[PDB]
């Protein structure tokens, strides 16, 4: 009974059938943001959403039947599973973010449509080499998050009152977002010398990113 | 009678002549932005323009006999066509904006100088390779924009009330422009976990971008 | 019994563990950020803090007896030395800014983990190459800061009132932080030609940067 | 006479002495930043200045004899000539800006130090191969600056009343500086489609720039 379906899955028609559905649901999903649309035609779309979700679930099972254990070591396939499984919990008691997460299902376009997968693959592939600098930056940020909560969090709770807040604010400055008129000049009206931790924090932070990118190019 | 024209149109005087006209027009088009200039010299310029549009109009018709079906298979020539074209379409009819669109005709200086066109060509030529990254990034933006409108549009209709607006703000965060104190910090005052939405978004979008340059460089 | 003591601190059991105390101190220090936590658990960590500082002190002393003159020509241990020493400076010198500098010893995880060291050292190696770039820039900065102070200082004391202040604003404009709406537009209301100063400045600082990166790549 | 004068100017003593003098006049002008310093030592620094311009006028004179007409074919010296010459034009009456342009003489540290000469010349060296893109981009800016003024200049004069104003504003958007909340969102409150102008625009300027940098790198 294996042989019957295995021929169905590998067909030009199975894949193209799934892909045409995704691009369709993605067009559907666009229209789902207009509440006005959701009046005049709202009923069609909860249905369409239930149908596609059913089809995909069936479709994942056959592929596991066909691929067995070789399915759960293909990351692209694992993602489609995790992206499909996610899309199935009822949106009531569970966080209502999952009603919003189900648009991730459009990322199935990447997994099933070639060219798209490689680019993601090329990109993911620079990540393991970098994990160390990522560990560095995170330890670095953390040492500085601690310093900032203690140095400025008393008088400036919105920016530095909590360790998590300190991370964020600190993150903004690295992204160079309104950082001087916005955060430190305020800081200097009380702390004339905050530039001693924000001007160098900025140098380091800039220095590493630039050197990281450079290190990508050489490699 | 068909045989006579080709030797005129192809001459190095022809090409030298048209480029001169573009530069004079471009000087005059600068002048048209000045009000003072207009009372004082308005009427010379409004008429100079239609003489130039005809001369260009004459050149294109002529160029089509010599180059035949292959005229319209030339991308450089097609631009030439539509740009003088748009300067021919009447004012009240269609839009009113295209009257002002006319300034685009200074871009003929690019079409007609071999040195400019090759840079442009070289520039255009990285793109067929980018069409994967454009496609990929457009798909990614689309997906987060849908999530953002539904997450954030009822309480912030100005910013996310709508898909377009959702796109717009997301392009903006991507350019890192006042992204935090100006969009996300406010957001965070009603929706605290918005940093989970935008800080990841920021990483992804700036990462994809950086790596795009490396493969441009290497290739 | 020399080599026996030497046997001890060079062991893999000792270091990973004291690395683990770093990881441990790193955790409690995050915890010290909470006023809630500090209230009902303050003595656990006021306690946890004293043991660790002591342990680190014996290690530094010991590693010296093992290495002697060699200890003090190792850049990573001098760092190690100085950041424990700082913690051996008491609570107050009026400047209780030092009690905050204590959390600097968490950079010891960098000194203590060879894979960390590899990354930092790679990063440093970039710098000497740029010492030439650094002097030219600091000079241009020095002069223009002077022109700025004299030019804008009387009417705009916050921004340019002072050599140091013009330095800060100039650094800000160089990071391209709200440079237009935030500084130059206001200035031109009093001094309409200020664009003749700052756009050239921007031009140079952007330019040199770009060029800075290119040098890094080749090096 | 000729050879006797010619042999002191070319010496390691002459130029070291001038460099030594330049560093003081640079240190001296920073002190002139402090009106505090000026009411307490201003008489010391007002003539230290005065004899330095004397010495430099003389130094310049000697160097002219040694190199004759070939002096005015040297970029660094012609620079030295005018940059000192400027400080000799009388402050009073005709114009008072000329007093501040006098500070440019501190740029001679570059002129007189060969490492500095090496750096600058290297920098200038990348410019000739960039000019063509300067031409295209400047031509693009010139086209859109015309457009922004006719399109947005009526209702928004501060930003677009004048070409220079559209240039400056486009340059800002180019510098990507507070462009959405600061510029285009307001435009959009009257002209909802203003983004069809500005969003493509940002794509272009960012694209050309990267590829400009990239073109630099590979060679
Ligand atoms: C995420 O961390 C970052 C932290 C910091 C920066 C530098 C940001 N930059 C100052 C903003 C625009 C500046 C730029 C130049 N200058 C530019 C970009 C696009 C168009 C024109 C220009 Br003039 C360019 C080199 C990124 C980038 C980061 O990611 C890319
Ligand atoms: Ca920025
Ligand atoms: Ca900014
Ligand atoms: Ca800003």
């Amino acid at each position: 009974m294996y042989l019957r379906i295995t021929n169905i899955v590998e067909s030009s028609f199975f894949t193209k059938f799934i892909i045409y559905l995704i691009v369709l649901n993605g067009i559907t999903m666009g229209l789902e943001t207009s509440k006005t649309f959701m009046q005049s035609f709202g009923v069609y779309t909860t249905l369409f959403n239930q149908i596609v979700i059913t089809i995909f679930t069936i479709e994942i099972i056959l592929r596991i039947y066909v691929h067995r254990i070789s399915f759960f070591k293909d990351p692209w396939s694992l993602f489609d599973f995790f992206v499909v499984a996610i899309s199935l919990v009822p949106t009531s008691s569970g966080f209502e973010i999952l009603r919003v997460l189900r648009v991730l299902r459009l990322f199935r376009l990447v997994t099933a449509v070639p060219q798209m997968r490689k680019i993601v693959s090329a990109l993911i592939s620079v990540i393991p080499g970098m994990l160390s600098v990522i560990a560095l930056m995170t330890l670095f940020f953390y040492i500085f998050a601690i310093m900032a909560t203690q140095l400025f969090g008393e008088r400036f709770p919105e920016w530095f009152g909590t360790l998590g807040e300190s991370f964020y604010t600190l993150f903004q400055v690295m992204t160079l977002d309104d950082w001087s008129n916005g955060i430190v000049r305020p800081l200097m009206e009380v702390y004339p010398y905050a530039w001693v931790f924000f001007i160098p924090f900025i140098f380091v932070v800039t220095f590493v990113m630039i050197n990281l990118v450079v290190a990508i190019i050489v490699d």
